[PDB]
């Protein structure tokens, strides 16, 4: 047993038993590692940041263990074989491993040796797990489920988990990583005997057709178009490329299993996919086709009896599928908690011991950075287009908005501004867009901010690419296969490599010179999973980015994000000293200290999608990013919508009106998607319920704007989420551990938004030990119930909790249009409830220096009083006099959710002390 200055570590006595080391990084946060050699050597890691906190701990010696003891936390080792087992202040058992749970595997991959890296926990029955990233099977709680990080599109990786049991888990590992069965997904006939649509055992019946007309029909063993290099073995005689022929496949057979169980499965696929067991139909699904993802299912399964198979696709070329499997785990480790990585030199997490759903985030803010604040205008709304195609086009939007009186902050360039040949030299095509600087101008004119997208990608005749290749800073392969993109004829094209600081650095200057000397305010750096060719598969994207000026892609798969926008958040803040605006279309762990917003990625227009986004938004939340968002709508489009076909506009207009009211409600409020546009008034125009409705959640953001920034302002100073899960501020309610279509925004309000067409209403659980108050009429109700709430098309059901204090402004335009607004507290009785509001000037770093005000907000039911406390702080702008309303919502009241509402007082404050009393 070695003593140090911040732990122990123990060689344990059994054959094959991993040393471990313990580290104190904080009374309430111990790493621990486990490593084979003994000595703990790793790559530095990428997603730490230093720590000062105290290190204190007192080490005792009991029989078969050693225990490290802080303030907090008692950790005790087994000498054995080295398991660790947790305990909190009190003794209570928080999380043990498994004893002999720990698993190293030899990986020979890149001219280096590696090891694949299991630890399992013990995990009640009653745990519930989240976090994990943002991902896309509609799963709220991942108790039992299995998850793989892997970056991708649509599903984004961030190693960090949080339970109910009072503790995260922080894995500091960078390749691609499992929650659950660590083997992943197995091709269908593994561990599955197959029967054709005759019954002949060995495989499936595949029916391949062409606009309805059959083509050939042939046995196949799987189910498997996953990717581009599956798709060699499709017939080349069912293959149309016709510009508006369609192609289908059917797989029809029976499965059986040769272990009894539940079975998991993987309908991967674009376009439109059916499947049907025994006659049920368990996927019904579309996206487009260049864009496939999982659409997992699961059955209880046992030996000896048959269930027929039924996959129905329908597809344009190319499109991709795969139906895939896992069978049950071994009795001893079905019920683990279990994390797996491929590549590694160790084992090596974090503990975090949480009180509350709110410290485990606060942990990993301390482990990986704080959130950086973003600027205040980025919390208002944002118009974007797929793709506005001329600076006409982008300045005619912004002028339009100013037209109608809509509320509009911020403006989208995409792709595309540049010559067709020049990918990645950040010019401008002069036909579509002359003048760059005049379009900047015109938007700012306007009162408005304009972001621009760039790529980590280039082609190879562009300067950029030259300078950054002889630096040795471009990835080669894929311009040595050739591989062409989908740009008019097809380009040669590569993605540079963001880990060195001269990589960065050349990236960076390339945009400064270009683009920032422009005036853009902020950077939506897409792509950076990276996605240097679509749907290749993983062998192929591991080899398109490696080596990297560290090590290769399969050590480092899922952290490319993190040094590609740290480069440009340095850059930027090293230009000028206002605030950097980040849009990354993927996170990781310790993004968040580069001030880098995320968002979904191409999902569709589809119900099921925007339902998804609610699970989605919860667990990217709770694994430690706070501004996320998505494309309201959705990103792709069906035929019929993309062709406007008269018979499908109420859906796509209910469906973009349904998700518009939820992304009202979400961190960062963004329209954007392809073509139809997606502007208020081309969603469907004024006189329509669609327009009334979007009009009045598009100014009830710019009113709800001081409640929303302070809890912007707390992501920083208090370490905290905007985006609440319904268990942080429930955690003894067992009914919201699984529900995946509610959560709260902020602490205020509960958002249930609706994901049905045709619904006029929804059923609504409302948590149990508060009462609550419909937001648009007032009416109360208790807690601990589920009620069908009315959600015409023209509102989303929206309830406030009692003891709720919520800061409100006017309806404006923009961030800070009239100047000196009032300030109007709105207080839903019910019980005490307090509120502390944040405010700074919205612009620089001076919060870094205290430059922020706090004003503390007491509500007293009994008295019936508000207190309005002394304030702390200044700022370069703020208000030293200025008026305050109060409006008390206590029951139902006629202009309940009206932008401009009755107020029932009015003070002057100055800073000192005051209260308002209902009566
Ligand atoms: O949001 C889109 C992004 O995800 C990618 O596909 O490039 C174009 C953008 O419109
Ligand atoms: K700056």
């Amino acid at each position: 047993v070695r003593k140090a200055a911040d732990g122990v570590t123990v060689v344990p006595s059994a054959k094959g038993a991993a040393p471990v080391r313990l580290q104190v990084v904080d009374a309430g946060i111990i790493r621990v590692s486990a490593d084979p050699d003994g000595d703990f050597a790793r790559s530095p890691s990428l997603m730490r940041v230093p720590v000062q906190g105290d290190t204190a701990f007192q080490v005792a010696e009991q029989g078969d263990s050693v225990q490290l003891k802080t303030g907090k936390v008692t950790a005790s080792i087994s000498t054995v074989d080295g398991h660790v087992s947790f305990a909190d202040a009190n003794g209570k058992p928080v999380l043990s491993e498994v004893a002999g749970g720990r698993s190293f595997a030899p990986l020979n991959v890149e001219g280096k040796q590696y090891l694949s890296v299991r630890q399992r926990f013990q995990s009640p029955d009653d745990e519930a797990l989240y976090g994990f990233g943002q991902h896309q099977q509609g799963w709220m709680n991942q108790k039992g489920r299995n998850v793989e990080l892997q970056q991708n599109n649509i599903d984004m990786a961030v190693p960090y988990l949080v339970s109910s049991r009072n503790y995260g888990l922080l894995w500091d590992n960078n390749s691609i990583t499992r929650l659950g069965d660590p083997r992943g997904l197995q091709p269908l006939p593994k561990t599955l005997t197959l029967y054709d649509a005759k019954g002949k055992a060995g495989a499936l019946t595949a029916r391949y057709a062409i606009n309805g007309k059959h083509i050939l029909e042939r046995r196949e063993s799987e189910v498997n178009y996953q990717y581009l290099s599956d798709l060699t073995k499709y017939p080349k005689k069912a293959i149309t490329k016709d510009k508006n022929s369609r192609m289908q496949v059917t797989w029809e057979g029976e499965i059986e299993v040769l272990t009894g169980g539940e079975h998991t499965f993987s309908l991967y696929s674009s376009e439109y996919a059916k499947l049907y067991v025994d006659g049920k139909l368990v996927v019904d699904r579309w996206r487009q086709n260049w864009n496939p993802w999982n659409h997992e299912f699961k059955l209880d399964l046992e030996p000896g009896q048959r269930h027929t198979v039924k996959v129905e696709w329908d597809l344009i070329d190319p499109s991709y599928i795969a139906l895939l499997h896992r069978d049950p785990l071994p009795a001893a480790e079905a019920k683990d908690l279990s994390l797996w990585s491929e590549a590694g030199q160790m084992i090596d997490y974090y503990f975090v011991s949480a009180d509350s759903y709110d410290q485990a985030v606060a942990g990993y803010r301390a482990l990986t950075g704080k959130s950086t604040m973003l600027p205040k205008w980025a919390y208002g709304f944002w118009q974007s287009r797929e793709r506005y195609k001329s600076q006409d086009e982008l300045v005619g939007a912004v002028a339009e908005y100013r037209k109608r009186k809509l509320s509009l902050d911020n403006i989208v360039l995409d792709w595309s501004y540049w010559p067709e040949n020049a990918w990645g030299s950040h010019d401008f095509d002069p036909q579509h867009f002359p003048d760059p600087d005049g379009m900047v101008k015109a938007v700012h004119d306007m009162h408005a901010q304009i972001m621009i997208s760039i790529w980590p990608k280039f082609y190879p005749t562009t300067a950029n690419y030259k300078e950054l290749d002889a630096a040795g800073f471009m990835f080669k392969r894929n311009v040595e296969v050739g591989e062409l993109d989908w740009i008019g004829k097809g380009y040669k094209n590569s993605f540079y490599d963001p880990y060195s600081e001269k990589a960065q650095a050349i990236y960076w200057r390339q945009i400064n010179e270009k683009l920032n000397s422009k005036g853009f305010d902020a950077w939506w750096m897409d792509a950076d999973e990276p996605d240097v060719h679509s749907n290749l598969d993983i062998a192929e994207r591991k080899a398109r980015t490696t080596p990297n000026a560290l090590g290769s892609s399969t050590e480092y798969f899922n952290s490319y994000p993190l040094p590609h926008t740290h480069g440009v958040y340095v850059g930027d803040r090293a230009a000028d000293d206002k605030r950097v605006f980040i849009l990354s279309r993927k996170g990781y762990a310790g993004t968040q200290r580069n001030a880098v917003a995320v968002w979904s990625g191409d999902i569709v227009s589809r119900w099921d999608d925007m339902r998804d986004q609610i699970s989605g938004g919860v667990n990217m939340a709770l694994s430690g990013l706070p501004n996320w968002t998505f494309d309201i709508g959705g990103f792709a489009v069906e035929k019929r919508y993309e062709d406007q076909d008269p018979a499908h506009l109420p859906e796509w207009r209910e469906l973009n009106t349904r998700w518009f009211q939820f992304g009202a409600f979400v961190p960062i409020f963004r329209s954007h998607g392809q073509f139809p546009y997606r502007e208020i008034w081309n969603i469907a125009p004024e006189g329509t319920p669609f327009y009334e409705s979007m009009a009045y959640y598009n100014r009830l953001r710019s009113a709800l704007l001081p409640y929303i920034y302070s809890l912007a302002g707390d992501t920083y100073q208090r370490d905290g989420v905007i985006m609440r899960g319904m268990m942080m501020d429930f955690p003894n309610d067992p009914k919201v551990r699984d529900i995946n279509d509610q959560y709260l925004f902020g602490p205020a309000f509960l958002v249930a938004p609706v994901t049905r067409f045709g619904a006029t209403s929804r059923q609504v659980y409302l948590p149990a030990g508060s009462s609550w108050l419909e937001f648009a009429t007032g009416k109360r109700y208790e807690g601990g119930q589920s009620i069908e709430a009315a959600a015409p098309i023209e509102r989303m059901p929206l309830f406030v909790r009692a003891g709720s204090i919520v800061p409100t402004g006017p309806v404006q335009e923009y961030v800070d249009q009239v100047a000196d607004a009032p300030l109007t507290v709105v207080v839903y009785t019910g019980a005490d409830g307090q509120f502390s509001l944040y405010e700074d000037d919205g612009k620089g770093y001076g919060y870094e220096k205290g430059e922020f005000s706090r004003i503390p907000l007491v509500w007293n039911q009994a008295k019936g009083e508000l207190s309005i406390g002394k304030r702390e702080g200044s700022w370069t702008g703020m208000q030293a006099k200025r008026t305050i309303n109060v409006r008390f919502v206590d029951g139902p009241r006629d202009d309940a959710g009206a932008l401009a509402p009755k107020t029932d007082a009015s003070i002057q404050y100055d800073g000192k002390p005051v209260s308002v009393l209902q009566r």
